[PDB]
């Protein structure tokens, strides 16, 4: 009988999840976005891209809390790794996230520190629990860590190496932290799955659109196993 939420910051993300899901699926659009949802093994799921962004990301959470009342909130997409050992798509759950170009250091505040905010926001225990016995149960490496988001697409070594040094990030994306953030201000459990589908570096742009399917695919997969054992 519970609500879920399911985001995807690309339509290329989402697709592979509706598939999966086989579901008939009603579509209802709201604020620029368009939200499936349906009915699977007696919960009701609300499916849908936010687009890029935080701007986007935290705009699509926001309403699919107070819209659709979704109780539980998981999202799958892919990323760049910051950490050799985060290969191209390997799975990670984030335990914490950070807004990586958040900056107010002429009020001598620290990088990513937000007046009446923190640094880094967690993630829901019960989901990361579950997602990491599911993980066994398949033999599959899932890893953990802390998640950069940021409103530029990362591919630079020099970046790479802020990312790491400040925040001990593994991996970097762009809409982590905006979701993770709703989420708690609203005290919505939340789950951010990301696959590894590039390296964040020079090269990056080009691993990205060879990847993005198979990646999209492995964090989709995941993701719903997860809904199945809920
Ligand atoms: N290295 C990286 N730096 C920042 N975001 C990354 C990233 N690797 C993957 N991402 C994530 O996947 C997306 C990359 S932006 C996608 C651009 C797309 N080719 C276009 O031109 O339309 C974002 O949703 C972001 O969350």
């Amino acid at each position: 009988g519970q609500k879920i939420g399911i985001l995807g910051a690309m339509r290329e993300e989402i697709t592979p999840i509706l598939e999966l899901f086989g579901v008939d699926f009603e579509e209802i659009p709201l604020g620029g976005n368009v939200f499936h949802k349906g009915v699977y093994h007696n919960k009701e799921i609300i499916v849908a891209y936010s687009k890029i962004g935080k701007v986007h990301s935290t705009l699509t959470t926001t309403s699919m809390i107070l819209a659709f009342g979704v109780q539980k909130v998981l999202f799958s997409g892919v990323a760049g790794s910051l950490v050799k050992d985060l290969k191209i798509n390997d799975l990670l759950v984030a335990t914490q996230l950070v807004q990586h170009d958040v900056d107010l250091s002429a009020f001598d505040h620290p990088l990513g520190f937000i007046p009446e905010s923190a640094i880094f926001i967690e993630t829901s225990g019960s989901l990361n629990a579950l997602a990491k016995k599911i993980a066994n149960e398949q033999h599959i490496a899932l890893k953990e860590g802390v998640i950069a988001s940021g409103d530029q697409f990362v591919h630079s070594k020099e970046r790479k190496e802020f990312l790491v040094s400040e925040f001990k990030a593994s991996a970097v994306e762009m809409e982590g932290a905006s979701v993770a953030f709703v989420c708690q201000k609203f005290g919505v459990p939340c789950c951010v799955l990301r696959s590894i589908s590039n390296n964040a570096d020079e090269k990056a742009g080009m691993s990205f659109d060879e990847f993005l399917e198979k990646s999209a695919h492995t964090s989709a997969k995941f993701l719903k196993s997860m809904v199945d054992e809920l």
